[PDB]
């Protein structure tokens, strides 16, 4: 699939906000957006068929060891454009960037009943490494897996 990726900045931020409003249940706060922009190459908008149709947004975090890791905050593709590889293109980009920028780990939280997502991330080498009950993945407490991949 021919996907064109662009960084997120003030000038195209509203594109990401629109995608999130369609894809995710509640308004994301301004620290999500600041963290996404600050994550650099790890946050991308996807363009296909001359339209912005998806995004991946990460936060970068420093561990006490000195090591660095990537947290996937959101990954999503608009419904009419799913199943043709755009979401895989976004995640492959981020995984490649983990290696290039010497990240030790990437991880995210997935609600425990979100079988589609667990299946999706395991295809890319992720594994469940923890279970957190009543985690605030959005605004309500939900049981979640920590889903991670080590480098
Ligand atoms: C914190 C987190 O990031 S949890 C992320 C969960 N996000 C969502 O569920 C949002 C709704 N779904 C989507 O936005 C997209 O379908 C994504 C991001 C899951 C995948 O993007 P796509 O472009 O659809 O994925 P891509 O086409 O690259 O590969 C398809 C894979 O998507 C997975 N998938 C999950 N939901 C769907 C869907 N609704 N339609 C198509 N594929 C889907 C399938 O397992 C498929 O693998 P297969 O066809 O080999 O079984």
């Amino acid at each position: 699939v021919s996907v064109s990726l662009d960084g997120v900045r003030d000038k195209n931020l509203m594109q990401l906000k629109i995608l999130n409003t369609v894809l995710f249940p509640v308004r994301y706060n301004d620290k999500y957006y600041a963290d996404a922009i600050a994550a650099g190459e790890f946050t991308k908008l996807a363009y296909y068929n001359d339209i912005c149709v998806g995004a991946i947004a990460c936060r970068l975090e420093k561990k006490e060891s000195g090591a660095m890791r990537v947290y996937i905050m959101t990954l999503g593709v608009l419904a009419p454009y799913r199943g043709i590889g755009i979401g895989s293109n976004l995640l492959n980009h981020v995984l490649d960037m983990c290696s290039k920028q010497n990240m030790c780990e990437i991880y995210l939280h997935v609600q425990t009943n979100n079988e589609d997502a667990i299946k999706f991330y395991k295809k890319f080498g992720f594994e469940i490494t923890d279970t957190i009950q009543n985690y605030y993945i959005n605004i309500e407490p939900r049981d979640c897996y920590v889903v991670s991949k080590s480098f």
